[PDB]
DNA sequence: CCCTATACGCGGCCGCCCTGGAGAATCCCGGTGCCGAGGCCGCTCAATTGGTCGTAGACAGCTCTAGCAACCGCTTAAACG
């Protein structure tokens, strides 16, 4: 993913790990970045690396 | 036996072919005069040197705004085949 691309109308429930590579200036973009996978309705434990 | 015409060799004069010494034209050398260029001298004024002083600009500091790299998203009119 691109971080600041398509909002937040993207599913992801497939998802269970997140990896933020290049962290942002703006927190709220990386939080909405791992929020993907993180909404409600996951089945596992969401786990991010940075 | 003597005179007289007769054909034949040729002393002298004139013209033609071959070679030598004197003079004239040419090239080289030495002395000398003139043009281009280089060096020297005289004036002479502007560059040089020394000192003084004002200030132009470098430096530092603080504040506000434009630019820039890299990304997004939507519209739509322009570019392209």
């Amino acid at each position: 993913l691109s971080t600041r691309a398509g909002g937040l109308g993207i599913n992801l429930m497939t998802a269970d790990t997140v990896v933020i590579f290049d962290s942002d200036w703006n927190p709220q973009a990386d939080l909405q970045a791992m929020a993907r996978a993180h909404r409600i309705g996951q089945k596992n434990h969401v786990m991010v690396y940075r």
